[PDB]
């Protein structure tokens, strides 16, 4: 038995280059992972593998990379994997998106390397133990909206905002991350498209029904959730109110009414009314 090398995955159609690194000869057993960083910590881990805090040798910056947890069970689960590379690339370069850096595969393992940010908005929010100040929250708001206006304008929706998926930065800033489940509308893959976390979803999806709309409620209820220190509901009536604009009176009364009035079009029910991305980031209060 001899093991193949490992090999960039990358959809851009360029030449393809096999892997190189200070610290890595492939004639060695260890993976490309294991002689090519310094790995220094763990950041998170789920059914899904694990993401490492590392030093690359190749630069000696620090990076984030997440590695699959078990080999690709077949082409299709390969496919399925290796697509989040292909929609992490349609994003391309942004201050307020996670930047990928480079992915590989190796003996059924996929690896992304992305840029290493601060904690996510979830995290944060749990440390901080309360509503955060309406001045960080409108600094993220408005990230997260330049993220959202970058990618829907391209035809590209992210389908899973939620503050486990935004990554903090210095001086108050963030970055969306998490492009697993980002679709290319209008092209192929139709057949491959699913909704995100159900506790921020829109509602147009429990018909079907997507686009551009989705994430701006989504984030809607992301901003909800963190503005309010409200714990968001998984399903029955209070589900579904914040489906049909309505607003629990009790943990938003601290709102200001411009953040209110936000949060109102964002969250507006029907997804042919609900505000853009770009027309929020117009709003005099996102312009200061
Ligand atoms: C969960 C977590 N991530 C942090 N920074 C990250 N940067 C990038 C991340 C990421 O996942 N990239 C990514 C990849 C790799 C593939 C696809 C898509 C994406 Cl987006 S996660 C920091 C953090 N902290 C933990 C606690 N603190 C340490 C002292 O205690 C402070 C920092 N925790
Ligand atoms: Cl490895
Ligand atoms: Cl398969």
């Amino acid at each position: 038995m001899h093991q193949l090398q490992p090999r960039r995955v990358s959809f851009r159609g360029e030449a393809s280059e096999t892997l190189q690194s200070p610290g890595y000869d492939p004639s060695r057993p260890e993976s490309f992972f294991q002689q090519s960083f310094q790995r220094l910590s763990r950041l998170g881990h789920g059914s899904y593998g694990e993401v490492f805090k590392v030093r690359s040798k190749e630069d000696g910056r620090l990076y984030a990379v997440k590695r699959s947890m078990s080999p690709f069970r077949g082409p299709k689960d390969r496919a399925r994997k290796l697509a989040e590379v292909g929609s992490h690339e349609k994003v391309g370069q942004h201050p307020c998106c996670v930047r990928l850096e480079q992915a590989w595969e190796e003996g059924g393992i996929l690896y992304l390397q992305t840029e290493l940010c601060g904690p996510s908005l979830q995290q944060h929010c749990e440390a901080w133990g309360a509503s955060l100040p309406e001045a960080q929250v409108w600094g993220y708001l408005r990230d997260t909206l330049l993220a959202l206006a970058h990618l829907h304008s391209q035809g590209l929706v992210h389908l899973d905002v939620k503050p486990a998926n935004i990554f903090l930065g210095p001086r108050g800033r963030c970055k969306l991350g998490d492009f697993g489940l980002l679709v290319e509308l209008g092209t192929a893959g139709a057949g491959e498209v699913q909704e995100g976390d159900p506790r921020y979803m829109a509602p147009e999806l429990l018909q079907g029904s997507y686009g551009t709309a989705a994430d701006v409620f989504s984030l809607g209820l992301t901003i909800l959730e963190v503005a309010c220190n409200m714990e968001l509901p998984h399903g029955g009536e209070g589900w579904q109110q914040l489906r049909q604009g309505y607003l629990p009176p009790e943990f938003t009364a601290g709102l200001s009414s411009e953040l209110r009035s936000v949060l109102v079009m964002m969250l507006e029910p029907d997804p042919k009314l609900r505000a853009t991305a770009e027309a929020l980031l117009a709003l005099p209060v996102l312009r200061q």
